[PDB]
Protein backbone atom coordinates (compact mmCIF):
# COMPACT_ATOMS: atom_id res chain seq x y z
CA UNK A 1 0.00 0.00 0.00
CA UNK A 2 3.06 2.31 -0.49
CA UNK A 3 2.67 5.55 -2.54
CA UNK A 4 5.51 4.51 -4.92
CA UNK A 5 3.65 1.27 -5.88
CA UNK A 6 0.39 3.27 -6.30
CA UNK A 7 2.17 5.90 -8.54
CA UNK A 8 3.91 3.15 -10.62
CA UNK A 9 0.66 1.12 -11.12
CA UNK A 10 -1.09 4.42 -12.09
CA UNK A 11 1.58 5.05 -14.78
CA UNK A 12 1.18 1.45 -16.20
CA UNK A 13 -2.68 1.74 -16.21
CA UNK A 14 -2.28 5.03 -18.14
CA UNK A 15 0.12 3.53 -20.77
CA UNK A 16 -2.48 0.71 -21.36
CA UNK A 17 -5.57 2.93 -21.75
CA UNK A 18 -4.09 6.04 -23.30
CA UNK A 19 -1.48 4.61 -25.65
CA UNK A 20 -1.89 0.81 -26.19
CA UNK A 21 -5.73 0.76 -26.37
CA UNK A 22 -5.49 3.78 -28.72
CA UNK A 23 -3.66 1.65 -31.41
CA UNK A 24 -5.97 1.53 -34.57
CA UNK A 25 -7.93 -1.82 -34.79
CA UNK A 26 -6.57 -2.91 -31.35
CA UNK A 27 -10.17 -3.38 -29.98
CA UNK A 28 -10.00 -7.30 -30.42
CA UNK A 29 -7.16 -7.30 -27.78
CA UNK A 30 -8.87 -4.96 -25.23
CA UNK A 31 -10.72 -7.86 -23.56
CA UNK A 32 -10.44 -11.72 -23.30
CA UNK A 33 -11.31 -13.63 -26.52
CA UNK A 34 -15.05 -14.43 -26.77
CA UNK A 35 -15.22 -18.23 -27.37
CA UNK A 36 -18.30 -17.76 -29.70
CA UNK A 37 -16.32 -16.01 -32.54
CA UNK A 38 -13.20 -18.23 -31.95
CA UNK A 39 -14.41 -21.77 -30.82
CA UNK A 40 -10.89 -23.41 -30.79
CA UNK A 41 -9.04 -20.48 -29.06
CA UNK A 42 -8.51 -21.99 -25.57
CA UNK A 43 -7.47 -25.40 -27.06
CA UNK A 44 -4.65 -23.71 -29.11
CA UNK A 45 -3.68 -21.04 -26.49
CA UNK A 46 -2.66 -22.46 -23.05
CA UNK A 47 -1.86 -19.01 -21.44
CA UNK A 48 -4.35 -16.35 -22.70
CA UNK A 49 -3.69 -12.61 -22.24
CA UNK A 50 -5.47 -9.32 -23.06
CA UNK A 51 -5.32 -5.60 -22.13
CA UNK A 52 -8.23 -6.01 -19.60
CA UNK A 53 -6.43 -8.85 -17.67
CA UNK A 54 -3.33 -6.55 -17.52
CA UNK A 55 -5.38 -3.62 -16.08
CA UNK A 56 -6.87 -6.05 -13.46
CA UNK A 57 -3.27 -7.18 -12.64
CA UNK A 58 -2.11 -3.47 -12.40
CA UNK A 59 -5.11 -2.90 -9.99
CA UNK A 60 -3.90 -5.80 -7.78
CA UNK A 61 -0.31 -4.33 -8.03
CA UNK A 62 1.14 -7.52 -9.64
CA UNK A 63 3.91 -5.49 -11.38
CA UNK A 64 6.72 -4.13 -9.11
CA UNK A 65 8.91 -3.41 -12.19
CA UNK A 66 8.28 -2.92 -15.92
CA UNK A 67 9.79 -6.40 -16.70
CA UNK A 68 6.92 -8.60 -15.31
CA UNK A 69 4.55 -6.09 -17.03
CA UNK A 70 6.50 -6.62 -20.29
CA UNK A 71 6.13 -10.45 -19.95
CA UNK A 72 2.33 -10.10 -20.10
CA UNK A 73 2.41 -7.52 -23.03
CA UNK A 74 4.76 -9.84 -24.99
CA UNK A 75 2.52 -12.90 -24.29
CA UNK A 76 -0.32 -11.06 -26.23
CA UNK A 77 1.99 -10.81 -29.29
CA UNK A 78 3.20 -14.49 -28.99
CA UNK A 79 -0.42 -15.77 -28.66
CA UNK A 80 -1.42 -13.92 -31.89
CA UNK A 81 1.66 -15.39 -33.69
CA UNK A 82 0.63 -18.96 -32.60
CA UNK A 83 -3.15 -18.75 -33.12
CA UNK A 84 -3.29 -16.41 -36.22
CA UNK A 85 0.22 -16.74 -37.69
CA UNK A 86 2.83 -14.07 -38.52
CA UNK A 87 1.11 -12.75 -41.70
CA UNK A 88 -2.27 -12.13 -39.94
CA UNK A 89 -3.64 -8.59 -39.50
CA UNK A 90 -4.18 -9.57 -35.80
CA UNK A 91 -0.41 -10.15 -35.41
CA UNK A 92 0.54 -6.89 -37.16
CA UNK A 93 -1.79 -5.07 -34.67
CA UNK A 94 -0.46 -7.08 -31.67
CA UNK A 95 3.06 -6.05 -32.82
CA UNK A 96 1.99 -2.31 -32.95
CA UNK A 97 0.60 -2.62 -29.34
CA UNK A 98 4.03 -3.95 -28.22
CA UNK A 99 5.96 -1.17 -30.14
CA UNK A 100 3.92 1.65 -28.55
CA UNK A 101 4.28 0.05 -25.05
CA UNK A 102 8.11 -0.05 -25.43
CA UNK A 103 8.04 3.49 -26.90
CA UNK A 104 6.09 4.93 -23.90
CA UNK A 105 8.34 3.10 -21.37
CA UNK A 106 11.42 4.59 -23.20
CA UNK A 107 9.85 8.09 -23.07
CA UNK A 108 9.20 7.70 -19.25
CA UNK A 109 12.41 5.71 -18.50
CA UNK A 110 13.94 7.99 -15.79
CA UNK A 111 10.58 8.38 -13.92
CA UNK A 112 9.98 4.57 -13.98
CA UNK A 113 13.58 3.64 -12.98
CA UNK A 114 13.25 6.03 -9.96
CA UNK A 115 9.88 4.44 -8.94
CA UNK A 116 11.17 0.84 -9.40
CA UNK A 117 14.23 1.84 -7.27
CA UNK A 118 11.86 3.37 -4.61
CA UNK A 119 9.55 0.28 -4.52
CA UNK A 120 12.69 -1.87 -3.95
CA UNK A 121 13.82 0.48 -1.10
CA UNK A 122 10.34 0.44 0.59
CA UNK A 123 10.31 -3.43 0.62
CA UNK A 124 13.84 -3.49 2.17
CA UNK A 125 12.80 -0.73 4.66
CA UNK A 126 9.73 -2.86 5.67
CA UNK A 127 11.97 -5.92 6.42
CA UNK A 128 14.51 -3.96 8.56
CA UNK A 129 11.51 -2.46 10.49
CA UNK A 130 10.28 -6.04 11.23
CA UNK A 131 13.80 -6.79 12.71
CA UNK A 132 14.15 -3.69 14.97
CA UNK A 133 10.95 -4.80 16.87
CA UNK A 134 12.78 -7.72 18.71
C1 LIG B 1 -17.26 -5.09 -33.25
C2 LIG B 1 -16.41 -4.00 -32.67
C3 LIG B 1 -16.28 -3.87 -31.32
C4 LIG B 1 -15.60 -2.76 -30.69
C5 LIG B 1 -15.40 -2.60 -29.31
C6 LIG B 1 -15.84 -3.57 -28.27
C7 LIG B 1 -15.96 -4.94 -28.53
N1 LIG B 1 -16.39 -5.84 -27.63
C8 LIG B 1 -16.74 -5.38 -26.42
C9 LIG B 1 -16.68 -4.05 -26.04
C10 LIG B 1 -17.16 -3.58 -24.69
O1 LIG B 1 -16.74 -4.41 -23.61
C11 LIG B 1 -16.21 -3.15 -26.99
C12 LIG B 1 -14.74 -1.45 -28.91
N2 LIG B 1 -14.31 -0.48 -29.74
C13 LIG B 1 -14.46 -0.61 -31.08
N3 LIG B 1 -13.95 0.35 -31.87
C14 LIG B 1 -13.70 1.76 -31.56
C15 LIG B 1 -13.83 2.56 -32.84
C16 LIG B 1 -13.42 4.02 -32.60
N4 LIG B 1 -12.04 4.11 -32.10
C17 LIG B 1 -11.60 5.51 -32.00
C18 LIG B 1 -11.36 6.20 -33.33
C19 LIG B 1 -11.16 7.70 -33.23
N5 LIG B 1 -11.36 8.40 -34.51
C20 LIG B 1 -11.95 3.41 -30.80
C21 LIG B 1 -12.30 1.92 -30.95
C22 LIG B 1 -15.08 -1.79 -31.58
N6 LIG B 1 -15.19 -1.98 -32.96
C23 LIG B 1 -15.80 -3.03 -33.56
O2 LIG B 1 -15.81 -3.11 -34.79
C1 LIG C 1 -7.89 -11.72 -30.46
C2 LIG C 1 -8.40 -12.47 -31.66
C3 LIG C 1 -9.69 -12.34 -32.05
C4 LIG C 1 -10.22 -12.98 -33.24
C5 LIG C 1 -11.55 -12.85 -33.70
C6 LIG C 1 -12.58 -12.01 -33.02
C7 LIG C 1 -13.19 -10.93 -33.66
N1 LIG C 1 -14.16 -10.19 -33.11
C8 LIG C 1 -14.54 -10.50 -31.86
C9 LIG C 1 -13.99 -11.53 -31.12
C10 LIG C 1 -14.39 -11.78 -29.70
O1 LIG C 1 -13.28 -12.03 -28.87
C11 LIG C 1 -13.01 -12.29 -31.73
C12 LIG C 1 -11.88 -13.54 -34.85
N2 LIG C 1 -11.03 -14.25 -35.60
C13 LIG C 1 -9.71 -14.26 -35.28
N3 LIG C 1 -8.84 -14.70 -36.22
C14 LIG C 1 -8.93 -15.85 -37.13
C15 LIG C 1 -9.54 -17.03 -36.38
C16 LIG C 1 -9.32 -18.33 -37.14
N4 LIG C 1 -7.90 -18.57 -37.33
C17 LIG C 1 -7.61 -19.93 -37.79
C18 LIG C 1 -7.21 -20.87 -36.66
C19 LIG C 1 -7.38 -22.34 -36.99
N5 LIG C 1 -6.96 -23.22 -35.89
C20 LIG C 1 -7.40 -17.54 -38.24
C21 LIG C 1 -7.49 -16.15 -37.61
C22 LIG C 1 -9.31 -13.78 -33.97
N6 LIG C 1 -8.01 -13.90 -33.51
C23 LIG C 1 -7.48 -13.30 -32.42
O2 LIG C 1 -6.28 -13.42 -32.16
Amino acid sequence: MDDDQVAFSFILDNIVTQKMMAVPDSWPFHHPVNKKFVPDYYKVIVNPMDLETIRKNISKHKYQSRESFLDDVNLILANSVKYNGPESQYTKTAQEIVNVCYQTLTEYDEHLTQLEKDICTAKEAALEEAELES
